[PDB]
């Protein structure tokens, strides 16, 4: 396959230095991530980067962090509540 | 006591059935309502019950509306590796279905 940032809004066709990891795809393999997209993902933050303008934003439940929902790329930050919403993940470990 | 698993209804009757719901976090079917029920058989549970909600999104390939961050609708979508959503129809039409 041709390797492309993971990112589909940028899509990017090279790097500089190798790709970076990002979250796990659907198949399970991680995605490769460009210098910029890698580097928002290594510090946690890659949806407020980079999907700010998205729908699916919502707020954790126990805490501030808001969380982009529907997305491959936060959908292992976070836990879905039986009674609704969402926490993220440290609020989730501290709950049970 | 028996009672519909939407917390926004909680009726202790229902009318005929007891529905089968959306999967809850032990992968158990929520019983719901007759009302609540039907709502969740034509896919229009959230958009009945949590449409002033935060989360809320398009499908990827068409105008359906999508209620993300929310175990109700989980099984109502599928994650795309685009960042975005699809509907299970068009799911069903691109392959998608897990
Ligand atoms: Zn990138
Ligand atoms: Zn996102
Ligand atoms: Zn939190
Ligand atoms: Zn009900
Ligand atoms: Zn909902
Ligand atoms: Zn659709």
């Amino acid at each position: 396959a041709i390797k492309v940032c993971m990112n589909a809004l940028c899509g990017a066709a090279s790097t500089s230095g190798e790709w970076k990891k990002g979250w796990p795809m659907r198949s399970g393999d991680l995605a490769s991530l460009c210098d910029k997209c890698g580097c928002a993902y290594e510090q946690s933050i890659f949806c407020e980067v980079f999907h700010a303008k998205e729908s699916g934003w919502r707020e954790c439940n126990s805490c501030d962090k808001r969380l982009h929902c529907g997305c491959i790329a936060s959908r292992f930050m976070m836990e879905l509540l039986e009674n609704g919403g969402v926490t993220c993940i440290s609020c989730a470990k501290k709950s049970g």
